[PDB]
């Protein structure tokens, strides 16, 4: 069984204080992932786990310096300094996360997309090594990064790109989205279930004016799950034991289900 | 128009001082490379350039903690801690070297092989990203690293692998190995050259082994020279033979 847990800059990092790290929250999060790895070892169930995390206060601020709008558009400039500057900021934040996971004996290792992913209409993103890590029970930790594209330019690959890509590429069963809110909210209240008998109803409600999330972040997540025909949870990752629960298949936020 | 320079971990590091860095040497070297890229800048000649470095004082001491002799054959143990710990060490070393290159305005970036290279049957090493970086005139810096090995579990890929693989995979023109010796030493003396004639006599003697071979299986052409002699790198980069030629 293959689970992908998306953390995200936010709960790990205050994006208004640059290079900032919410040590306490990060530390509890490693506690919980450890607790859950223990649980699965005790109950003899096979689990493969991949973690993904955003740039947080590390990548966005370094990157903003190298972005400009030209003719109403995003373009990266000065990347002879800027590719390394962003890589280096992300490396540091990957180190902090991985050393903390390691200090609870989670066998975390680093995947750095900047070194090998090419961003086009389809990703080039060879997952051979990852499969071999999972096959050895290592825990791959992949992060938002800067990458080149196949059009003379550059792109930020985010957790939002990374996860669907891997869900699909690796046939994941469970997608966990730890976020800053309690679920997909409909009336300031997480909806328990979303499946093939309400999704469109939910997707329209999300495009509307009574929707508490108008960035369309929820929508994209819901859609990737249906698109990969699996299961996923969107939950508040700031709440004690949600990560542990989620990893056991039972946190309480919004479940999204398109498996089978 | 594509050159590849390996920098012996030995000329960047002191192999007996775990964690040491050779700063003057590291700084002198970044400088000559910049002067070199600059020389070509004027000739209005397009030069693409990849750099490789080993584990030096970083890779090895940390690999050591996780290598057991299981009476023949090195054995990796406790890689649930070891894989990270080795990644981390090589990351430190790469960071220091890329920061130094960047201080001379060399557009360096990190290629970390542990993230995606699988050794074992058929070296799996996707160069898409590297070819694109090269189209931008960035300078990829690849380093010896721990990697997955689908047959044996874990292997340590070295610069000696990476460099010939990539020379043949990108078809590089000029191949340079800067090291702490004046060339390939035969009887304490640097052979001017190495054919498929005298090669027969040379493999015999040699039982840097792995280096001379890995480049033959590839019909490459490389130069082995002394990286400590001020200016060798600058000269070598400009295509002036230095030390030992090895032609396949
Ligand atoms: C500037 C970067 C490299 C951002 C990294 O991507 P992300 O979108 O996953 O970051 P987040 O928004 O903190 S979850
Ligand atoms: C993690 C490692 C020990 C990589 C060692 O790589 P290498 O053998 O190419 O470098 P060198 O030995 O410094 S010339």
């Amino acid at each position: 069984m293959l689970t992908i847990l998306k953390l995200g800059g936010s709960i790990l990092s205050d994006k208004n204080v640059p290079y900032s790290i919410k040590w306490d929250n990060l530390e509890r999060i490693a506690m919980e992932i450890k607790n859950a790895l223990d649980y699965y070892k005790n109950q003899n169930k096979e689990i493969k786990l991949i973690l993904v995390h955003g740039g947080g206060a590390f990548g966005h601020p370094v990157a903003k310096k190298y972005l400009k709008i030209e003719d109403g558009k995003k373009i990266f400039i000065n990347m002879e300094k800027g590719f390394w500057e962003i890589q280096r900021a992300m490396r540091r934040f990957n180190n902090i996360i991985i050393d903390t996971l390691q200090s609870y004996d989670i066998p975390a290792v680093s995947i750095q997309p900047s070194s090998f992913v090419v961003f086009g209409d389809k990703l080039i993103f060879d997952t051979s090594a990852i499969k071999e890590m999972l096959k050895r029970n290592l825990v791959p930790v992949i992060h938002g990064d800067i990458v080149i594209d196949d059009k003379n330019g550059y792109r930020i690959i985010s957790g939002d790109d990374i996860v669907p890509y891997l869900a699909n590429e690796l046939k994941a069963d469970l997608i966990l989205y730890a976020t800053d809110v309690d679920g997909v909210l409909i009336d300031n209240k997480p909806i328990k279930r979303i499946d093939k008998n309400n999704i469109y109803k939910i997707l329209n409600y999300l495009s509307g004016s009574n929707s508490i999330d108008v960035t369309g972040g929820m929508k994209y997540k819901i859609e990737m799950i249906r698109k990969n025909k699996c299961r996923g949870f969107v939950f508040n990752g700031n709440k004690a034991n949600n990560i542990y629960k989620a990893l056991l298949g039972e946190v309480e936020g919004t479940e999204i289900d398109f498996s089978e």
